[PDB]
């Protein structure tokens, strides 16, 4: 592997610095230093290399003064960072040789690091990939979010059930972030509005400090190092404590550690709306603080130095761009108006024009329960002024609507940011649209439905706002990092340029017929299957028969992702084996992983099923090798980089129209797995890219689901007209998979049979047939690898560099780049 | 000043490392680095020098295997640490030159650091001095306590009143400690005892993790660097959170941050007993954890390697020594029995013999309200086994007593560790005596009363246990650090050896008659008076007339310290000035500082008085320079190092028999101030050391207070027979010092007049006469300085090196040393 150069001098300098940090920084010594200390010695040694260009990149922005892109997200699924750092700087071969010469194994050291899991799944990982791409593309970008004490809970399966253990990821600290207490900002909550003729005053507010923590974000070999600033909550030592009146000091000391709860933990609602005051507080927390830093940097640039002297915010939109990732940081709309109108005293009209030219909203899912609609009373109480500003935004917006569509009264009702009813609520999505100059979907099909259904009204008023930005995945982490084997064989043929531009992967189409290459693609895949089997064994259990089809569905447990459909299929393979015990079937290992939301009972049950089924199957003598059913515990970014490169079959079975885009699919595609999925989200574009013949699409298309809704879904029909399906439902309701507790899956079955919003039965037959075809192709090794080479070669479009390049040129108003910024070397500023 | 050598090479290496930490460690650059970053760059640069010998000293102990001294204290008043570190290593002149060449002023940088205030006052500072001495004396000592998030509250005086603001001392972090999460230990609480024939099991306990934080403790120029390990509380991520049963995960995440409250804040009860379950938890917290580390290091020495193979604890007392600083860590007695009996399965008799040979208790005050007596129900609940073990200790102890004094039934009642009544309690002091082989007082007079009154019974049973260890103060911090001016002039005459052995100060008696030296002692004192006036001005207010007697009483506000007596005296000087407005009196500035316990109403009032009086006095035209009354805000270790060296008069007015020892007195003595005090605590030994003629002793002696108690104290008598005293009481009750609120001091007066447990009036006359004599001597500059040279020269006995040397030889069983251990230089272990 060409993971960089193992320079003689660099290697010697590295080992020196490694021993220095071990001594001074860790205060350890080789005769007492554990793999962990060794891991930290390296981490710090590598960190040093980041700081140089980190300082230089940020300074670069002050001088040149390019437009700034602020990516506001309440999630940043970072995963480990040492290998990525090592790769993006060209330090992997130097560090390997260096630690080797020390007698340490870099692989074991990397396994010491823990996931910086400040995210649930797709939303956060997208942000993480985006961050990496914006840096690789030389964009003056800043990732802003919350610094959760504990990211997403660690998953433990005890007795087939999920257990929520806390993610104490900061236990041994994090050698990547840099606390910046000197830059702690004040956030205000509650209060009231003193209204005068000369202005509005948000007053009598409870203060919460926002302590920033900066993490360096290195671009691939271009010497660009951006910043991700995460806010940590801290109580102000003054209002609290000093108030001897009842506070009693000691109690107040303890109560101090109560406002700090804002950045305590990530809400485990993997895209789901819970109107919790804490969440709202978390959102406002990061919006206000972030927006202060934004205005600050705008004021200290060419304006607050010269230009029109009196800070004229006209050029604010040309210098600032804030991207609202979902509706979570939507408060940025009224907050920017608050600051500009109340503090900066700009007229309303001026502010709004400026606000809309700065903000852009990204819609991630059309599913209604994930939409944020806060009860008016909540906002009225926690943020009075913002609510007053939202009401004013709304009145002017609707005033425009009414003028565009005169008399269309229901339209007004439909386009009101304010929803009436038993509890008046505020539609955050509507806010973002009225307050952004661009709104985008995360996939071709997704963005169309947005203009056709949900935002059809908004689209009719402002067709110019709506766009599409089909999601990306980063080739550094998602290929070079997780699959150094595949990256090597590809590199031996086309060189390493692909890493910075995946579209070059198409050149591999010239090797579809090439014995060597075909054997290589097959060899790496098996190597990877071996490494994962080794990992599953050493870390958990079972010698998963590597000589089998690694069928894998890893993603958050949701009724629309359809793990249940896979469960049905699994039971099917088992039952067929029992009917014809001597009929050869392709040996298979079905791996499903993901975490269920804590209060999501059904999801909990589903997890329980995937394991319950395994108990039977995995122990039937008759099967004894042929079929394995396994649940992958605590599915996270690091496990993703593990399982995926060892994947044969990429399960992407969402009900058509549900999965807005998906990202796991693209990873599987990049890594040499064949996809079995519906015509949903990005699956559609993936199959178009590789040709529907190199894919395994099946089931109802969006139009079919709708026609079925039109007349109503009646699962009983499928149960009556499908005898093999009928058999499984009976094995469930009887207790075949729950002997000790026969009534166990009664609610799963009841839902399936009577309340399936995702039409599982309506896709069972076409699904089992599709799996038959896959097994069939697998029976032809050479043919499977040939279709694989056809998948990898057309993954180019699914790089976040392409996505980001689109956001930059189409929404942000910035031209990405790929020129290597210089390194400091020795000079200190 | 000879604050070390400013080596050309060392200076260059320092500046290099300073810029390195600024860049890499702080990620700053000279064009954006504030004095704070500059302060941190230096702090880290200096920290590096500590680590080398730190590692080497600890390693030294493993090989040599000397007896270990564990100093358990729930307080360690550390103050700043950069200058001390710089001095103890011989780095002050190199660092000054280094930063100077950088253009930075070391003095401003040092002022950036904040007090590591993990202590209230005397108890903690003693521990801090002791730590420094044990290191200077080459003792294998380890300071163990709690790592409070917030030390003692910062004091703010708003409108003449105290305001409790929190001490967020860890805000910008602490570059001295080293978190050691890898060594986190488990502490158990609550539960029950499973009792079998084969043993006792403390079970069903709530767990709390103890994360250690190590701070290096450098000995003066001997290259010895010991360790102070402070425990931080952290919830275990398992029992908490995973329990989905009602825990709800999120709530449990928040509740996780509830057990961590154990090391949250230092209880502001500057030596006072509040039976709070949190405090008890704080005490047990540090006892268990510490004791685990102790047993661990004992097991990995010559025993758990070879020796009798099966860990034989017979030699435990020869290897381990734990010093109970006050009754706070008394739980170490039953806890050591628990571990040895329950876990190690030693017979009771064997364990007890071992326990008593290991532990030694230090009594700090005879005042009853400061004595720990926990309600039996509390211990029964929070620590069931320990309570059962205490009952067994008691029964055997009393069995010995009864056998020594047959029939003495009341004795048994008096010597019972168990106190009967409406609420049965456990006398912690009795525990410590029955469980320690040595008990000591903190001053000659204090230790005698212990054998004569309070522990007269225990003394009669075991006369051999009782000793005296008159407190010390450290000459490095308390002279060399705070008074580099005095240390210089002394050094110019007798060399720098005194720093390591203060007894050499007696040589200054040869200069009592020496014009040069007399002028120098006078010159430094004025320089210091100038520097403090400059500090008071730049940091707070008033150009305190440096041409005045700096009369200062700085210490915790308590009725027995008698700030009120000083208040009476102050009002007296003012009133006399009004009677005879043209009669010359020595110009004076009376400074009083200290913090009142939050719920201590009277103390709060007293503070209010000291300021109330100033309002009048400080603004009377007639006075206009002659008399200033000032309250020094937020009196802490750093202010102590400030005010003291600028002190003329050292107010030490405690009611005879109340101040067990005192330490502030010694500091004032070392720094060139004359003392006006009672024959209390160490005042007695100080006057004996310098000859009662070089002191200003006054008031009732212990015998007089008692004879007054015998017949009863009637303040009315003094009010009736002292017309000037009578006048002040009327100015109070009328509202002369509280015009707007005439009834303001009614409770102060009521106490004074009817419930003064400290006989203030009974010492007023003799007190004003003594102050007349002091003013008189002050009128003779040469004579004052001559008596001063007589005070400084006899301070030798009050060094903690002497105290510690006594603890070592008389209680610990270790011979202190003063040989310079080697430095690592370049080699890395
Ligand atoms: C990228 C990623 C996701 C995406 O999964 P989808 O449902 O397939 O799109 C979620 N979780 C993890 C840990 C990821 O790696
Ligand atoms: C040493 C010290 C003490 C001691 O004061 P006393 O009452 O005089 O013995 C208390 N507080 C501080 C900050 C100290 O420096
Ligand atoms: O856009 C990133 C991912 C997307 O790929 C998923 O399909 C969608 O359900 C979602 C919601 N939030 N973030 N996401
Ligand atoms: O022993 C140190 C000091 C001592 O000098 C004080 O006089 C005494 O009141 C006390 C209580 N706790 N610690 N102390």
């Amino acid at each position: 592997s060409v993971r960089g150069l193992a320079g003689v001098e660099n290697v010697t300098e590295l080992k020196k610095n490694f021993n220095r940090h071990l001594h001074f920084t860790l205060v350890k010594d080789r005769n007492v230093a554990t793999p962990r200390d060794y891991y930290f010695a390296l981490a710090h040694t590598v960190r040093d290399h980041l700081v140089g260009r980190w300082i230089r990149t940020q300074q670069h922005y002050y001088e040149k003064d390019p437009k700034r892109i602020y990516y506001l997200s309440l999630e940043f699924y970072m995963g480990r960072t040492l290998q990525n750092t090592m790769v993006n700087l060209a330090l992997e071969n130097a560090c390997d040789e260096a630690t080797y010469q020390l007698g340490l194994d870099m692989e074991e050291l990397e396994e010491i690091e823990e996931d910086a899991g400040l995210g649930n799944g797709g939303l956060g990982r997208l942000a993480a990939c985006f961050l990496d791409s914006m840096a690789t593309l030389g964009l003056a970008a800043y990732g802003y979010g919350i610094r959760y004490e504990f990211g997403i809970f660690n998953q433990k399966i005890c007795g087939g059930w999920q257990m929520e253990e806390a993610d104490d990821w900061l236990r041994y600290g994090n050698p990547w972030e840099k606390a910046r207490p000197e830059f702690t900002l004040p956030v205000h909550f509650y209060g009231r509005v003193e209204h005068t003729s000369q202005g509005a005053k948000w007053v009598d507010t409870q203060v919460v400090l926002a302590m920033p923590y900066d993490t360096p974000v290195p671009g691939y070999r271009n010497n660009v190092v951006n910043t991700m600033r995460l806010w940590s909550a801290k109580a102000p030592n003054d209002f609290n404590l000093k108030d001897f009146n009842v506070g009693g000091y000691i109690q107040a000391v303890l109560d101090r550690n109560l406002a700090e709860n804002i950045s305590r933990v990530l809400y485990p609602n993997d895209n789901f709306f819970e109107g919790k005051e804490l969440r709202l507080k978390q959102e406002y927390f990061v919006v206000a603080a972030t927006l202060q830093d934004i205005i600050r940097r705008f004021k200290s640039s060419k304006f607050g130095c010269r230009d029109p002297v009196r800070t004229n915010f006209d050029a604010f939109p040309d210098k600032v761009a804030i991207q609202l990732n979902d509706t979570h940081p939507s408060l940025a709309i009224p907050e920017l108006m608050r600051v500009l109108v109340d503090l900066e005293r700009l007229d309303w009209d001026k502010a709004w024009e400026v606000t809309v030219k700065t903000c852009a909203y990204t819609n991630h899912t059309v599913l209604p329960e994930a939409l944020e609609r806060w009860p008016v009373h909540l906002l009225e109480t926690l943020l009075p002024r913002h609510l007053q500003i939202i009401y004013e935004i709304n009145q002017r917006f609707l005033n425009r609507v009414a003028a565009a569509f005169p008399g269309d009264v229901d339209r007004l009702r439909r386009m009101s940011l304010v929803e009436e009813g038993a509890v008046k609520r505020i539609n955050m999505a509507h806010l973002c649209i009225a307050g952004s100059h661009a709104v985008n979907g995360v996939a071709r099909i997704h963005s169309e439905i947005l203009k056709k259904t949900i935002f059809k009204d908004f689209y009719e008023l402002e067709p110019h706002k709506f766009q599409n930005k089909t999601n990306g995945i980063t080739p550094r982490r998602w290929l070079v990092l997780c699959n150094p084997g595949l990256a090597e064989i590809i590199a031996e043929r086309i060189g390493e340029e692909y890493i910075s531009d995946l579209d070059q992967l198409r050149k591999l189409l010239s090797y579809v017929d090439d014995e060597a290459f075909i054997r290589d693609v097959a060899k790496v895949k098996q190597e990877n299957k071996l490494k994962f089997a080794a990992y599953l064994e050493r870390e958990y259990k079972v010698h998963i028969n590597p000589n089998s089809l690694f069928d894998v569905q890893v993603k958050r447990i949701h009724e629309y992702k359809r793990q249940l459909l896979n469960c049905l299929h699994v039971i099917t393979l088992y039952n067929r084996i029992k009917k014809e015990p001597n009929k050869f079937v392709v040996p298979r290992t079905v791996m499903i992983g993901g975490k269920a939301a804590p209060g999501y009972h059904m999801a909990k049950m589903i997890i329980k099923l995937i394991t319950a089924i395994g108990d039977v199957v995995n122990h039937d003598p008759v099967v004894g090798d042929r079929l394995r059913v396994i649940f992958l515990e605590n599915y996270r970014v690091s496990l993703a980089e593990k399982v995926i490169p060892a994947a044969d079959l990429s399960e992407q079975i969402s009900t058509a129209g549900t999965e807005a885009s998906g990202t796991g699919n693209m990873k599987f595609m990049l890594n040499g797995a064949l996809t079995i999925g519906t015509m949903d989200g990005a699956n559609v574009e993936m199959a178009e890219e590789a040709g529907e013949e190199n894919f395994f699409i099946f089931g109802m298309r969006v139009e079919d689901v709708d026609r079925l809704d039109q007349r109503g879904y009646n699962a009983q029909e499928y149960y009556d007209r499908i005898p093999e399906l009928r058999q499984i439902i009976e094995q469930l309701s009887s207790g075949f998979f729950s002997p000790k507790q026969p009534d166990l899956f009664k609610d799963i079955v009841n839902m399936l049979m009577h309340h399936d919003r995702f039409k599982v039965f309506a896709d069972y037959e076409e699904y089992v047939k599709c799996q038959e075809r896959v097994s069939a192709l697998y029976k032809n090794p050479r043919e499977w690898t040939r279709m694989v080479i056809r998948n990898i070669a057309t993954s180019g479009k699914f790089s976040s560099d392409r996505t980001i390049a689109q956001y930059a040129r189409e929404i942000w108003g910035v031209e990405p780049s790929r020129q290597r910024l210089p390194a400091p070397d020795e000079k200190i500023p």
